């Protein structure tokens, strides 16, 4: 029997949340993924864990209507950033801090930041994305940052393994 955990996939519109989930669940890269106009629900299993992926649209309208509930009901949060869109790093930092770092509804749950689109020539490194999001100023929450690509699959297995390990560690430490 597997334990069900709900994971909220958040991040700005165009960050690559839906494309990463498609690469993991279908094994294929879609370079023409369409904007999510609400919620996509998908599943993937990794060992004793059934991951229920809540892929929420990142457009402003969906942050204000849907993000609060799915973030508050999740067991883990994945915040995806387009590393090749530095014109939106300040906006991505603002939303990460409002909806995750300083959101009182987020307890001591796993927080994984994915610095996505590493395959693109203008992609900033994981270190550069961490500094742009002020991750080095996060004082009370644990977090991980992983550079990845839905196009090549780079680090997607390792990122999912990190989440499975953190969720399993919480279960084992409590027992
Ligand atoms: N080259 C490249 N393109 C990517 C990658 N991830 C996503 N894309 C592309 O980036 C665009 C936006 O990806 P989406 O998956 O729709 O982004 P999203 O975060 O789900 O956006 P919303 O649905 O608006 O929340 C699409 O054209 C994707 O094909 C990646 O790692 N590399
Ligand atoms: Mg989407």
């Amino acid at each position: 029997m597997k334990t069900t955990v709900k994971v909220a996939w958040v991040g700005l519109d165009y960050a690559g949340k839906s494309t990463i989930i498609k690469r993991i669940t279908q094994g294929v890269f879609s370079d023409d993924t369409k904007r999510t106009l609400g919620l996509n629900v998908d599943e993937f299993t990794s060992d004793n864990i059934k991951f229920v992926c809540w892929d929420i649209g990142g457009l402003q309208v969906f942050r204000d209507s849907l993000w609060d509930a799915y973030i508050a009901g999740s067991s883990g949060i994945i915040y995806v950033v387009d590393s090749a869109a530095p014109e939106r790093f300040e906006e991505a930092r603002t939303e990460l801090w409002k909806w995750v770092i300083e959101n009182s509804k987020v307890g001591d749950i796993p927080i994984l930041i994915l610095a996505n689109k590493q395959d693109l020539p203008e992609a900033r490194s994981a270190g550069e994305v961490a500094r742009a999001l002020d991750l080095h100023k996060v004082l009370k929450h644990s977090y991980a940052i992983v550079p990845c690509s839905a196009a090549s699959g780079f680090n997607l297995e390792d990122a999912l393994e990190w989440l499975r390990q953190r969720i399993t560690e919480m279960i084992l430490e409590h027992h």
